[PDB]
Parts: structure tokens; C-alpha cells; sequence
């Protein structure tokens, strides 16, 4: 376990606003990238902003379907909900996200993500596969509008893991005007080997937008999000 003297631990860590680092590698029915991501998360506020960029070059999915897996813990409980919230309660020491997520009449992306401290900087490091996509579907033909819809998201305890099991489904607009279903199925389990707040069901509540840097030449999405605990009182 952790020094029992650790100056922060648990939503200590989260108090202020923290720095925050994302990498990424991807293969998506053999093509290969990696994103990078760099911001900020002020968990007080539920507030994330980050930056983040194709450095292999152009990326061969649309920025849209990597944006749930691009750091839960920056999420706002309310106090009355204090309880209720896994992810900081597995800092510093951190807790790994698996999900599977099923593109409707698509392919699927299997992901697996370690999200830690590294001194004052959390980070999230990624692994994700995808297969089974069509190659001129909506994910590989690049058919997906450059925005996001809010959505909920649904967490209960996993006690036999000592964590989480979530799920929710995110719709993404086609730009024919239709919709692209992806179905998110998530574990989280922690690191360490100590206690952690294991919730009552309840949700967060996200709203996210989509920029880009008009001096930024890479590849790159600019997200600013907002998440919210509820669904308790
Ligand atoms: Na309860």
C-alpha cells in the first residue's frame, strides 16, 4: 500500500486544478496511430479541457468515436454523493478502464487504459484495437459529423472485482442526418490493494464540445466537457 504518510490521496488529489496526459496507441482493422492529449481537469467544477493530436499523422477513425475513451475521475460528485465516486477514490494509485464498444452495422473497438498520477500530472495510457469495420462505413469512411451530443452514463458496484461496471450508449450524428449507435460496455478495477468507494447506482452526466485550434496543423481535436453525478436525491 501507499506511505501512510501520502500528503494527498483519494479526492484530495482532485481539489485543485490538475494537469492532465492522455496517450494513445490504436489499430483500427490494421491501421495504425497514436494521440497524444494534453489539459486540464478541474474535478470541483466537473470541468476537462484538453487538446489532443494524431501524431503519426492523419487519424484513420473520426475524432468523435475516440472521444469516450480520450479520466472519469474529473467528474463532479455532489457532496451529498461524496460516497458514490470509485475513481478518485483508487488515487494515487489508480484503476484500470476496459470497455468493448459495439458500432451498430460496424465494427468493434476493445480498449484497455491504466489511469494514474505521475507526480503532480494525471495520465491516462490506452491500448485500443478495433476490428470487424467496414472499410467505407460511417467509422472508416469518415462519415461522422465533427460534433457530440450530451449523454448519461450509467455506474454500479462490481464488488467481486473491488470496482465498477458501467455501461451507455452514445449516438453519433451521420452526416446524412442519421445516427450512429456505438453501445459502451466498461470495467474499471483499482491498482492498488486498498479500500475504495464502491457506488450505489447512479449516473454522470456529460456534455462535451468540439473545436479545433485554428493554428494548429495537425490532426487534432480541441474538447471541452462538463460531468456531473446524479441520479441519487
Ligand atoms: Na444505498
Amino acid at each position: 500500500g501507499i506511505d501512510p504518510f501520502t500528503v494527498s490521496k483519494g479526492e484530495e488529489l482532485f481539489t485543485g486544478v490538475v494537469p492532465i496526459l492522455v496517450e494513445l496507441d490504436g489499430d483500427v482493422n490494421g491501421h495504425k496511430f497514436s494521440v497524444s492529449g494534453e489539459g486540464e481537469g478541474d474535478a470541483t467544477y466537473g470541468k476537462l479541457t484538453l487538446k489532443f493530436i494524431c501524431t503519426t499523422g492523419k487519424l484513420p477513425v473520426p475524432w468523435p468515436t475516440l472521444v469516450t475513451t480520450l479520466v472519469q475521475c474529473f467528474s463532479r460528485y455532489p457532496d451529498h454523493m461524496k460516497q458514490h465516486d470509485f475513481f478518485k477514490s483508487a488515487m494515487p494509485e489508480g484503476y484500470v478502464q476496459e470497455r468493448t464498444i459495439f458500432f451498430k452495422d460496424d465494427g468493434n473497438y476493445k480498449t484497455r487504459a491504466e489511469v494514474k498520477f505521475e507526480g503532480d500530472t494525471l495520465v491516462n495510457r490506452i491500448e485500443l484495437k478495433g476490428i470487424d469495420f467496414k472499410e467505407d462505413g460511417n467509422i472508416l469512411g469518415h462519415k461522422l459529423e465533427y460534433n457530440y451530443n450530451s449523454h448519461n452514463v450509467y455506474i454500479m458496484a462490481d464488488k467481486q472485482k473491488n470496482g465498477i461496471k458501467v455501461n451507455f450508449k452514445i449516438r453519433h450524428n451521420i452526416e446524412d442526418g442519421s445516427v450512429q449507435l456505438a453501445d459502451h460496455y466498461q470495467q474499471n478495477t483499482p491498482i492498488g490493494d486498498g479500500p475504495v468507494l464502491l457506488p450505489d447506482n447512479h449516473y454522470l452526466s456529460y456534455q462535451s464540445a468540439l473545436s479545433k485550434d485554428p493554428n494548429e496543423k495537425r490532426d487534432h481535436m480541441v474538447l471541452l466537457e462538463f460531468v456531473t453525478a446524479a441520479g441519487i436525491t
